[PDB]
């Protein structure tokens, strides 16, 4: 029972906890020992439902939170009836209005280090890109950020509160450091 565990239950939602713990244990993981990487999770799995708050009523389909073969079968719905390519990766959500995928990114690092691994290992020259950090940064695929400025404004603003909740623990450099 490490505080880091309590800490996330506390943080976040018990939706948000359940939808991670979820996610940790179908790719084999354990939150009570990998208590970081269930930080991020949750982490990842808000940042990504405040995202598709933004913008308007139909506009996103959201594809992280959703068990990994229910997931898949959406994103092949949307690719056989729009015509988009079929990509490698999972991404987090489709958008309507742009018509693309986009996978969000959430890192302790430069977001330049972050964004250049996710390009790369993603190789799938289609799917949008959209990095935050712990610290107000962002980078977007083609500078195109997607939503108005005040959306991800307030993405920005929670990620540092969870750093600070974090710090005041005395778990944030254990937590960066875990990356
Ligand atoms: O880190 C992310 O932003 C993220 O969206 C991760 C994912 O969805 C996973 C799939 C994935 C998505 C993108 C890339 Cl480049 C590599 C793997 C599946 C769950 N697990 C992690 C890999
Ligand atoms: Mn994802
Ligand atoms: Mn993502």
């Amino acid at each position: 029972g490490s505080h880091m565990e309590d800490f996330v239950r506390q943080c976040f939602n018990p939706m948000i906890v359940e939808l991670a713990e979820k996610a940790m244990k179908e790719y084999g993981e354990d939150p009570k020992i990998e208590t970081n990487k269930f930080a991020a999770i949750c982490t990842h799995l808000e940042v990504c439902f405040m995202y598709s708050d933004g913008g308007s009523k139909h506009r996103f389909e959201i594809i992280e939170g959703r068990d990994r073969i229910m997931a898949w079968t959406v994103v092949n719905s949307i690719c056989n009836t729009t015509g988009v390519e079929k990509p490698k990766f999972l991404p987090d959500l489709y958008d309507y209005k742009e018509n693309r995928f986009i996978d969000i990114g959430v890192t302790r690092r430069e977001v330049h280090i972050y964004y250049l691994e996710k390009a790369n290992k993603i190789k799938s020259e289609k799917t949008h890109i959209h990095i935050f950090s712990f610290t107000g940064e962002e980078m977007a695929t083609k500078a195109d950020y997607t939503l108005d400025e005040e959306s991800r404004a307030r993405i920005k603003t929670r990620l540092f509160t969870i750093r600070q909740e974090m710090a005041s623990r005395s778990l944030w450099d254990s937590f960066r450091q875990s990356e």
